[PDB]
């Protein structure tokens, strides 16, 4: 039913780990997504606004700063906006199911629990 | 253009079984449980429905990076290309993963994670 | 290294057909995706500008019309603009790889070449 | 929660063998033939790297709309869920498709859509 995608690409800045008056968790981050070239690379990218919450949120939040090259799996989510005001204005943001740092140029110790 | 592509969630069956081509480069091998849930619309909540199990390798660096990085059991995020081989008998084709992202998945742990270093 | 999408969706309007001055077609066409239900349907919503360009822009402009159901596979594109004018605007659309309507609830005669 | 999801492009081997449950619930099978392509750095253009050859049984209303929709040879574009079955011998799994929704691309052709009637 709903639109997924994966986006894989930096976090421009650490994940905003903010809570909601219930006590919920709230994770906030922007992945950056930026492609390759040949002969002499780089163009394109992508930016698109996250958000994780519960336990998820928090281990995001103390496992990820700003630069890192993660993996992230969730569902498109959009809103339309005004026309008094203004005219039509329309956001875009990713309601993350899953999400860890890629292995592709670093490491990571993964504890359980 | 382009090969198939797909993001497979799950559990890493055992620990990534790192070993090298005669020419040096790494490789890495393991293979993904993703496990999605079923709901008996009649009682009991979620269920652990049929389990899904894809073999994935992944190449060089990324391969070091995979045995240095995960084991048992881990929970990962896999980002990769079908590729269909094939062995025979005693004809026969099989279904696996070639890796071009895998990350430990923040869902059930944490992470600290120390890049490497080139930009 | 780009970010990919599947979209299903009905078109919310016949496919605008036009050209270019050196001859070459583009198709243009907003995917509406809305979603399911339980115990009741319906909610959700998401709508996706597409283009598809060459003959694969014909061949969508004389097979789809509104509300045909459809299976998009592209790419997210997205622009970021202003800041002399207003204050931060951004805006995304899909570069068509495939499209083809969906057989889910309905029929086609398909026409080789 | 969820299963794993693919979007594969490619040709049906051959027309949709159509055949129904004994309840009478329909189900139609197939194979894509995705192909990607190669380039050789060096000379020729592009070419016919690797084809995957994944089977898809989809069902009920969809699939007879498939039986009576598609033909050999066809490229269509498939969305849907991996499924493992497990066949034994003389052990033994296998990776198929479960359509949720196919359609023929319009890319090498068009196609008369005809709804069928519900809203
Ligand atoms: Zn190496
Ligand atoms: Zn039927």
């Amino acid at each position: 039913g709903d639109t997924t995608i994966t986006i894989v690409g930096n976090l421009t800045a650490d994940p905003e780990l903010r809570f909601t008056p219930s006590g919920a968790a709230v994770a906030n981050f922007t992945v950056a997504s930026t492609p390759r070239i040949y002969d002499w690379k780089d163009g394109e990218a992508l930016f698109l606004r996250c958000n994780i919450w519960r336990e998820a949120a928090e281990n995001v939040a103390e496992s990820l700063t700003r630069g890192a090259r993660v993996i992230v799996s969730g569902r498109l989510k959009q809103r339309s906006f005004e026309t008094r005001e203004g005219e039509k204005r329309t956001v875009i943001e990713v309601e993350v199911d899953e999400i860890g740092p890629s292995l592709r140029y670093a490491t990571a110790k993964v504890n359980k629990a």
